[PDB]
Order: structure tokens, then C-alpha cells, then sequence
């Protein structure tokens, strides 16, 4: 007696039919490779430009999310003196009620096809890289980077799964600059043992790209660093904590990351421009262990929901989970920030 | 096309389906698991009065030593069979700097040998629910569970992925009752919203009984409870269950009380303590306190693996510290005695 709880299983194609279905443009992964070099030297301090993770909460519409990736993409290509900006392409939200995600809810109607969601979520990634934008997403499960790892620059592991065991293992095997967000109950130290963890070999269970599980062996990552995102114990984008932070980060430590939206906001995304602002400061003064900011934007600012009307009636440009400043608002933020860069450079010189 | 490149190799894997043919489960051990599942349903969702009692070692590494505990522990069992429902602890690992379970090193000596590891662990589940002793482990991943989910009639998730979708989607498609442990930082929400989201149908990336990568659709497990095992202080006093107690939404099924771990600060020789605080609360008529989690072995503390290997001194975990068997055999026979008295104040 088991599955009594299991409905059933369902046919999934395999990493590697996905990827021939759906392939790689040399540009793409191009782009990919450069991303993952340029957030490296940024984040060990070979580099004194600041590493940018901004973008929707979550894609639905790959429609929207071309036509803000090419805006960020003219953006990034006059700010590249001094920001390195990855996209967020995050493939969903760790939900309780709401949407499921790109990949579990392709067509946004409560109707499950894994296998679209799938394609379009590599379609997705492939679409944005091929136009020389680099992209980040959150590492769900230990199967998903299997499909999409190939074009990824930038991962982050989400607050609520920093501890998890199973994300350090997966973490110490990626190949790109993996970021752990603090606990949901504003501490730190769960966040420095995911990256002191992720540098280490592990031997995990996991799917071959042929769909098969076998038993895998990492080699360590060494490019995990730490993201502020706050918590209970209050926001933490602030020198104050930026220090405590400093003081608490173990011998050969990357620099830290610090995410504007989430607990550092208190449920207003309004509160971003604020938080740059601080952060911005904090940089324009010499402040070198703050190597990376993440954002959520879009094209129009604020949240919405998903309508009677199913997808077809949903405002454009606008989330339908987190809400986050609209463009305009974003590009100032990133002259602000490419400024509180342009100057630290003096402050150090 | 870069990838891979963190990735040392992928060595083969032998499927559950073959693993369930090789090391087989015998009627026996299949009718124990059955048991436990219908006993610990009836304790969490208020059908019967008895408490359910998840004891044994903090992690088994000797299988020979971890059949002697079972042993004793089912003759126990069997004295007071009229109180407590007893289900064996048979954890693979502890919270990771030091040994990492049997699945991962079974021969106890840094190396890595997954394949003989879910042999063992399987091994050792049919060996236990064999002499019709009813056993509980830690749902690690979404594969080990196909190895073993057949024989084991209790399933908890720590209290580092109580917040893990992952695992919430897992626990909602387990062929059992599974107790989600409060946050580490003490709050009792997150398990909460863990048993809310359990109960709910999922649609996840798992593997088949054919070790296949298959798209799994769970029907949702109404039998998630919360355990409080305290954090950053303690939780099993009267003010603690209390708002606990508070937090659980209409119809919610008996807290859990594990009398180790952060309800234990820094020892062992503290669960006795934690038992009194919890036997009055049941003796006074608290009827939340639905179950208890209790790390015992044959001998009391931990130890470590010296320059020499699995050769470790008898019947002490090398992991979290225990308590004797002694200890333990009061410990149960109090818990019992104040599980008749509750009986008393609901007459
Ligand atoms: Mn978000």
C-alpha cells in the first residue's frame, strides 16, 4: 500500500529532448557565459561595478517580457561602465493561494501542462539571452535547473529554502553565481551556512538529462554570497546592517547582495526608490562589501489579480503576484545607482 | 553551451521497483506499517485517547544494535500497548561536520556508497516493522520516500524545510500521517501553513517507481499535524501549548511534543524534565498533546568515530546525544500512567 495519495503520473520529456526541441542560439549562450563572468568578478572584488539582478517578480506574458528585456537591454548597454545587470526571469513565486508559474501554469487558467510550461519557459529563456541579455531565476527543485541551467547567469535560492539541505546540495553543483537570501525571520546565519555548505562536494540523488535518476557528485561552488532581503527582526539595507552583516561573514566570503522589494519594502513597492536611495549612499561613500542589488520592476508598476475574464482580460506590463515599480521609475533608480558607483570609484581611488 | 562544469559525474542508480524486488517486504512487515497508519490516525484526529509515542535512537548507523532497541522497545510496547501507541525511530541522519546517515556513508568511513546505503536503509526498515514494531523517519528528498515509503507508518520533515515548497508537496501525496516541526526560530506559522498547504492536491516533477523522471499529481494528506520542538526559547510548557493551541485553525489535528532538541538546550539528561512538564499537562487533561518525539538508545550520550572506524563504542548514537534505555523505560511508563489520568478528568 502506497501512491494512495497519488493520483498519478504523467509523461515528462526529458532535459535533453527539450533542449534539441528548443534550442540554443550561439548568442544565447554566449551571453549566458558572459553574465556568469562579469557577476563573478563583481561579487569577489575583481571588478568595481555593481551587479544588478532586476526584473518582473514572475513572467506570464513572453510577449511583455521581450518588449521590457529589449528597454533593459539599450539601458544596460549605457550603464555597462558601471552596472552589470542580469534580468529576473523567475519562473514563478513560492505561492498560499495564486498562480503557479511559467512552468506549472503556462496558460495562467488553473490548468496544470508542466510539459508547455516547460517550453515556454525555455522558449522564454532562450528568446531573452539570444538578445544579449543575461538572465537569473530562482532555483526551484533539483530537476528544473536541468532544463534551463545551459542559458541561466545568475541563481538565487528563496528565503524560504536557504536551510533546505537538498538547495545547498543542488547550489554546490550549478554553474553559474548562486545567491541565498537571509531567513524570513530577519537572521543572517542560516544564509552564511547555505553558501559555507554549497562550497563543498555533495552527493545527491538526481535526474540525468536524459530524465533518469542517478546519483550525482558536486564539486563545491564557490560563488555563493549572501542577499539582505530583511525579515522580522526588521529591514536590513541599511549601513547599520550592512555592518553587523560584514561582522558576521566568515573568512573568504563574496560580497553581499541586497534586494530593494520583499521585507526590505514592508509591502510597498514604493519603498524601492527609498531603499536605493540608502543603499546608494552607502556606495557613494565607499562602501565595497555591498556588490549587488536585486529589483523588482516591470513595465507598469503595481500588482493586479487573474480575472473571470481568464487570461485574455489582463492589464499589460503588470504583475499578477508581487508589485513592483514600472519602467520609468526603474531607469532612474539605475541612474542613481550607476552614480553611487561612478563616485565609490573616487572614494577608493 | 556550458555546463556541467560543477558536476564531478552521475553514477548509476538502482530503481525503487528494483530495490523493493531485492530486499523484499514481508507480509509481516507490510501489515505492521498498515497498523502504525491506522493507530497514529486515529491518536492525531481525536478518535482514540492514547498518545502517540515516535521514540528510538537520533539516528541509526548499526543495524544489529538498532534490532536489539526494537526488541525491548516492542516488548514495552506490548506492556503498555493500553496508553501509548509506540512507533520506532528509524532516522537515516541528523541536521547537518560529521557523519552523513546511512543512506550516504553506510559503512560509517567517508565514503559515499548511496546504492548499499538504500540497501541497508531498506534492509533495516523490513527488519524492524518484521517483528511487528511500526516505524517513523525523516522525509529527506522526493526519491527516498519510493524506497522506502512502503514500510514506514510515520513520516516528519525537519524543522529546516517546514517552509520548503518541495517538501509541503511531498507530504501531500505520502501514504501517511506526517508531522511538520515548528521554524527554528520558534514561531509555530510556518508549520501551520505547512500542514494547510499538505492538504491541498499538488502537481510536482518527481521519479517513478522505475526511476523516472515523471510529472506526480498528489491527492493531499488531511493527516499533518505540527510538532513543537522549540527553537530560538523552548516550547512544551502550559503558556507554550497554549499559544500553540491558539494558532491551529478549526479541525486541526493533536500538536506533538519532542522533548529533544531545542526543548532539550545543550543535553539529553533534559527530556526526563521535559516529560514531567508534559506527563501533568496530559495528567491535568490537556488533550492537544496528541503525541511525543523521545530520542533513547541502549545507552545514554553520543560519541564520535576515533582515528579507527566503525571500531565506535555499543549502542551510542554518534550523532545527537540519547538517553539510556532505563531512562527511557520510565519515561514511557510515566507518560502512560498520565495518559490514564487524563482518561480520568474527560469521565
Ligand atoms: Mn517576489
Amino acid at each position: 500500500e502506497e501512491d494512495v495519495r497519488i493520483l498519478g503520473y504523467d509523461p515528462l520529456a526529458s532535459p535533453a529532448l527539450l533542449q534539441v526541441q528548443i534550442p540554443a542560439t550561439p548568442t544565447s549562450l554566449e551571453t549566458a557565459k558572459r553574465g556568469r563572468r562579469e557577476a563573478i568578478d563583481i561579487i569577489t572584488g575583481k571588478d568595481d561595478r555593481v551587479l544588478v539582478i532586476v526584473g518582473p517578480c514572475s513572467i506570464h506574458d513572453l510577449e511583455a517580457a521581450q518588449e521590457y528585456a529589449l528597454r533593459l537591454k539599450k539601458l544596460s548597454d549605457e550603464l555597462k561602465g558601471d552596472l552589470s545587470i542580469i534580468m529576473r526571469a523567475y519562473l514563478e513565486k513560492p505561492r498560499t493561494v495564486g498562480w503557479k508559474g511559467l512552468i506549472n501554469d503556462p496558460d495562467v487558467n488553473n490548468t496544470f501542462n508542466i510539459n508547455k510550461g516547460l517550453q515556454s519557459a525555455r522558449q522564454l529563456f532562450v528568446n531573452l539571452t539570444n538578445i544579449g541579455l543575461p538572465i537569473g531565476s530562482e532555483m526551484l527543485d533539483t530537476i528544473s535547473p536541468q532544463y534551463l541551467a545551459d542559458l541561466v547567469s545568475f541563481g538565487a535560492i528563496g528565503a524560504r529554502t536557504t536551510e533546505s539541505q537538498l538547495h545547498r546540495e543542488l547550489a554546490s553543483g550549478l554553474s553559474f553565481p548562486v545567491g541565498f537570501k537571509n531567513g524570513t525571520d530577519g537572521t543572517l546565519n542560516v544564509a552564511v551556512d547555505a553558501c559555507q555548505a554549497a562550497a563543498h562536494s555533495h552527493h545527491f540523488m538526481g535526474v540525468t538529462k536524459h530524465g533518469v535518476a542517478a546519483i550525482t557528485t558536486t564539486k563545491g561552488n564557490e560563488h555563493c554570497f549572501v542577499i539582505l532581503r530583511g525579515g522580522k527582526k526588521g529591514t536590513n539595507y541599511d549601513a547599520k546592517s550592512v555592518a553587523e552583516a560584514k561582522a558576521q561573514l566568515p573568512a573568504g566570503s563574496n560580497g553581499l547582495m541586497i534586494d530593494y522589494s520583499h521585507g526590505n519594502s514592508n509591502k510597498d513597492f514604493r519603498n524601492q526608490p527609498k531603499v536605493n536611495d540608502v543603499v546608494c549612499e552607502q556606495i557613494a561613500n565607499g562602501e565595497n562589501a555591498i556588490t549587488g542589488v536585486m529589483i523588482e520592476s516591470n513595465i507598469n508598476e503595481g500588482n493586479q489579480g487573474i480575472p473571470a475574464e481568464g487570461k485574455a482580460g489582463l492589464k499589460y506590463g503588470v504583475s499578477i503576484t508581487d508589485a513592483c515599480i514600472g519602467w520609468e521609475t526603474t531607469e532612474d533608480v539605475l541612474r542613481k545607482l550607476a552614480a553611487a558607483v561612478r563616485q565609490r570609484r573616487e572614494v577608493n581611488k
